[PDB]
């Protein structure tokens, strides 16, 4: 024996471009895993399925993955895909470690052996609110959402963080998406003399008032989520977008200590930038740690729930429900090409 692991992915439609990711992802952790000894010996073998993303292929996976006797998966990509075989999967003791399904419901559940190893995106409320009280500390703080659910739940996460931390948020307004005049909300910022703006919310909105913003003078410090860094973004705004403060995910490829993995993902002419490529990495360390441990899925995900993980995503911990803890994003300086730098 060889101990088997189910990587699931798309390896087969548009999202074949995150499949790729975690399968680099897995296929660098186990040769690393196995060329350093395996698990007293016991060498991990990838056993590759494809989801395509639907979930009814989902299900037949999971048929499968349990007909096949397997009991580690790693994945399921899509939320969509992943719900669906998390029923699968925890009727029948099964470890179910997700690298990229943010849906929040996965975790509402009750169910004890699903893990993540991605950030979520309640989580980013917190990245900037922490960023803005230690590292930006404005002065006169307006908040700005679509009253869109994303959008309005990071605004009043922000919101929260900003006055536990005793922060002057002097107003927080709802902007109706598909907006383009937004030259009432500008006049307000100018009046209330506004330094720095949080906005919740999509790219279409943010590239309009960056542009109207600007426009009009103010030099406000602008911060949004990550559904506002898309190339359209730039595309629209321009210099506008200079210096945009932006929240999204850390360049694991990028630490100094990765070195190795990105050296050696490289070689095999294989992209190791994409980001699946550390969540996946990461739940292969994880599902190692507890293999050295114990066989059983239950007591895997027992030891992982009370101990931390040493990842190449940094140390890692879960909360009961299996969610990261503590879990951060990374702050990005944008740039008027649609390039972003760590921001200091």
């Amino acid at each position: 024996e060889d101990i088997k692991v189910a990587v699931v992915g798309a390896m087969s439609g548009p999202v074949a471009q995150y499949g790729d990711q975690e399968f680099t992802g897995a296929e660098q952790a186990v040769a690393d895993i196995n060329a350093k000894g395996g698990i007293k010996g016991n060498k991990l073998q990838i056993a590759k399925y494809d989801d395509a993303c639907d979930p009814k292929q989902a299900v037949a996976v999971a048929n499968k993955v349990v007909n096949d006797g397997i009991k580690y998966v790693i994945g399921h990509l899509c939320s969509s895909s992943t719900q669906p075989a998390s029923d699968i999967y925890e009727d029948e003791g099964i470890l179910m470690i997700t690298p990229a399904a943010t849906a929040p419901e996965l975790t509402a559940r009750g169910y004890q052996l699903i893990l993540r190893t991605t950030g979520l995106d309640s989580d980013q409320g917190p990245t900037a609110a922490k960023y803005i009280l230690e590292k930006v500390k404005p002065q006169r703080i307006a908040i700005v959402h679509d009253k869109q659910q994303y959008g309005e739940g990071l605004a009043r996460a922000v919101q929260d963080g900003l006055k536990k931390g005793n922060a002057n948020v002097v107003f927080f307004d709802g902007i109706t998406a598909g907006e383009k005049d937004f030259s009432t909300l500008v006049a307000r910022l100018k009046k209330e003399n506004i330094d720095f703006v949080y906005y919740g919310g999509y790219h279409p909105e943010m590239g309009q008032i960056l542009r109207q913003a600007r426009a009009a003078g103010l030099k406000t410090q602008f911060m949004g989520p990550e559904g506002v860094a898309n190339v359209s973004l730039s595309n629209i705004a321009g210099e506008s977008a200079e210096g945009l403060l932006v929240t999204k995910p850390k360049n694991y490829d990028q630490v100094p200590a990765n070195k190795p993995i990105v050296d050696a993902i490289k070689a095999k002419k294989q992209d190791p930038s994409g980001a699946f490529v550390w969540t996946t990495y990461a739940a292969l360390q994880s599902l190692q740690a507890g293999l050295n441990q114990s066989d059983d899925p239950a007591e895997i995900a027992k030891y992982l729930k009370a101990n931390s993980v040493d990842t190449v995503m940094g140390p890692l911990t879960w909360d009961e429900k299996g969610d990261l803890k503590g879990f951060e994003f990374g702050v990005f300086d944008w740039h008027a090409n649609g390039t972003a730098t760590d921001a200091k």
